[PDB]
């Protein structure tokens, strides 16, 4: 994809702005994210991975029975699903001593009427984030890149091996690769800065 000038002037100033207040307080340790990915598998099928996660590994994900979209009712409920996952996994938030801060992209089920309500009502500080970004989503340039080249030496049968893979897949890697995967951000915010809103190597 060729950026156009409006996309690049958000992506520079959206770093711009993450980039300056992680140098004031760092806030990378509240970052909550998650991002869809088809995940295919032959009888010509596919099925959606929703996954939401944070530094210290995955928090809540659902595999859609095949070919099912995410629409707006769906995410509402998916968000409300996670926030009870985060609730038993993650005791700095049950305690409510740590605002969640959420970083999705701009799928219009994302940013619908309904999803905006649950999302102020659950209260999650929901971060800004360009059009055409996955450079900057951590579930597309760390979580997906990775999954990728394992998914594509499998040739699923059936969703419930999708499944099992996934579990196993997930589970097997250290708490070190989610880390690393959410403090890569400033990094990138520098390099997307510093190349103007353009893709950077
Ligand atoms: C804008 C805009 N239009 N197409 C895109 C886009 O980014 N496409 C590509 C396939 C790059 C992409 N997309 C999404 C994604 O969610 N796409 C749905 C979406 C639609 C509108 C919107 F504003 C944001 C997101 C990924 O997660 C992802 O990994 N990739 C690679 O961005
Ligand atoms: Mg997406
Ligand atoms: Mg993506």
């Amino acid at each position: 994809h060729e950026l156009n000038e409006r996309q690049m002037e958000r992506r520079k100033n959206t770093c711009e702005i993450l980039l300056s207040r992680y140098k004031r307080k760092s806030f990378l340790h509240r970052i909550v994210t998650g991002d869809e990915k088809w995940i295919f598998f032959v009888n010509g099928k596919k099925t959606m991975l929703c996954v939401w996660w944070d530094q210290s590994g995955v928090i809540y994900y659902e595999l859609l029975k095949p070919g099912e979209t995410v629409n707006a009712a769906r995410y509402q409920q998916q968000l409300i699903n996670l926030n009870r996952a985060l609730q038993r996994k993650r005791p700095e938030y049950q305690k409510r001593q740590h605002r969640v801060i959420f970083l999705h992209d701009n799928a219009p089920s994302h940013t619908a009427r309904a999803v905006r309500d649950t999302l102020e009502t659950l209260n999650w500080e929901v971060l800004p984030h360009a059009a055409y970004s996955p450079d900057l989503a951590p579930s597309d340039y760390h979580l997906f890149a990775s999954m990728g080249h394992a998914l594509a030496e499998q040739r699923f049968d059936s969703y419930e091996s999708v499944k099992k893979w996934l579990d196993e897949w997930f589970a097997a890697k250290d708490d070190e690769f989610y880390w690393r995967g959410i403090h890569k951000l400033p990094e990138r915010w520098e390099k997307c800065v510093a190349s103007d809103g353009k893709y950077f190597e």
